[PDB]
């Protein structure tokens, strides 16, 4: 054997094919399929509907699924609605509503702008929804999918 | 860091080739299919309609009638237990500017919702002008056992 | 490099339907795919071809997409209309007695105007038909369309169908 | 060790390993398969677009071949939506020169009480397999409507994957 | 007991630079635990404050990434008429060949010059090799390219953990 393989083997820890049966799943407590395990429930759902304020979705470590819509405005509009992740020093917008660019009119129709995110927060991070104006709203739901170590949280 | 102790109440430097016989000893997309019999179809106008109120996982997909965020017309998917209600899909999202002629679009939702004892998944419209439309089916029981289409 | 007793009835039952455990972790490389002649991957299995594609563009009639047992993928668009319109464009499943709408076009709720813009209403479904079932596309009016494509993905039994 | 009684398993093993006992000692393994093959081992990485593999297209008032050799293709993008009554056509189609099937159609909107007809993108996202003589194409019959997108070959006609 | 096996031979030589067993071995797999956990696609691909390449491009060309590896990039462009002079798009380039991967000039209004605009979404997995650049570009103050990206894997295909 001459190989990267020794390297992966190193980090992580023949000519007869061996027939095996994998019992990880049952030893793990049974199978939990991704779509079911990520299900929203009444108790686990972080519902939000933010207009003219800043509202925390999550501020403790872990992985979060967050889906929803923002009120679209002209890209030059003064009315903003976003999902952003921040630590108070650096802030990054993960979903932006000022995206549309009408031509030849000041009558500007608006549509929802969908977002569907998986965000991982570590210590000191905050995932928040923000709207700076009563006319625009960040609406959606979120839930914790897993703890910061990656251990899955049952729905 | 031995998870070997939990599942099963040194390391070799020789890689052994294997073949897995587990499967031999249902695909997700097929398992979750809609049929005439399992489909919970709904088209909700000026009323509140229960999609499901018995424990289990449900898949629910469809559209709401968009309205101005300032509108009084409500069309939503929501989960309640009669004490706490949380909205899972909201129609009052649009923000037109420089006009009172407010075009509307469908607002799509595609959700997996688990209900436990006493939970209700429901579609609600408070006005004849806005709709909650879509379909649902039960994907699994409350214990996570899959249901065949 | 010696073993250890284990106490599980969940593992034990599962091994009968399909004790102790060694303390030397073996590196392996799975050869099951090659051994089988290559494995199928979902996204390729479900591919559309010129032969298998059921294309439809439906206007002011009712058109069968499929009416024989099996699992069907069906994707496309409907012409959106005001929720109050009489103009209907839908994907439905029926058995001649009960009919259920799987995609619905009468959804928009314009306000303060009667000039009603329209957009495509996307659908993307997996539908299993059993004996007697029909999947159809229906437009009741020349102004509205049901457009899209579909193909049989697997038989009523579940056996995947090569593209 | 013990003996197994199952014909299905003996048959699976017969075909998988061409030319029966069980064990009661669970062996903890680690899997190095993805590393021994190396890179783009997960579906999403293997299907990546690159500057070299990307078939970019932006079609206006002409027919443009996206692919015409056997293989599985991923093709994603948008059409200019027009009124369902329009004569302006922007589609993705597949053909053998005899039969032609549209896989993404742009003539879908149904405005009411106006002739000022707003237009939006109509997204498509397809997996298409072509055999000998099949052509995958984008077609616009008018300079006012576009078929835009990207495609790439995901696999040869036999299902063997192509690295990005 | 052993038995001789006579594709698999080619695979073994390729994979690890011939016989079978009759005793079926029960086993547990700890690779994900050994890899450090959260290797499930959705978790591993998560955006974080540190890894997120956020961009909001207007009237300028902005690099999203220009070093080898696989990137996920998602976002929106400001739609314009297909004949519009205002472009915002996401494209990969080598400084010789450039290809647009998301294009905003898609709408075709009829019977009006009052042209409404919507977000044009993109969701891409892009692999850059040496000399490749992925960038967002807008030629006009009126149109944006917005969204986020991160590196999912190195060019060799090793996953990067969030
Ligand atoms: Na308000």
């Amino acid at each position: 054997i001459d190989s990267s393989i020794r390297d992966k083997l190193n980090t992580l820890l023949s000519t007869t094919i061996i027939p095996v049966v994998d019992l990880t799943e049952t030893a793990e407590g049974g199978a939990q399929r991704e779509d079911l395990q990520k299900a929203f429930t009444l108790i686990n759902t972080i519902d939000f509907d933010v207009e003219n304020t800043t509202t925390t979705i999550a501020n403790t470590p872990g992985f979060y699924k967050v889906v929803g819509n923002l009120s679209s405005r002209d890209e030059a509009s003064g009315a903003i609605a976003v999902i952003e992740v921040t630590d108070g020093i650096t802030t990054k917008i993960l979903a932006n509503n000022r995206i549309v660019s009408p031509d030849g009119t000041t009558a500007v129709q608006s549509v929802p702008v969908p977002f569907d995110l998986m965000v991982k927060l570590v210590a000191g991070d905050t995932l928040q929804a923000r709207s700076n104006n009563a006319e625009v709203r960040v609406q959606g739901i979120a839930r914790q999918i897993a703890d910061v170590s990656g251990n899955l949280i049952n729905p």
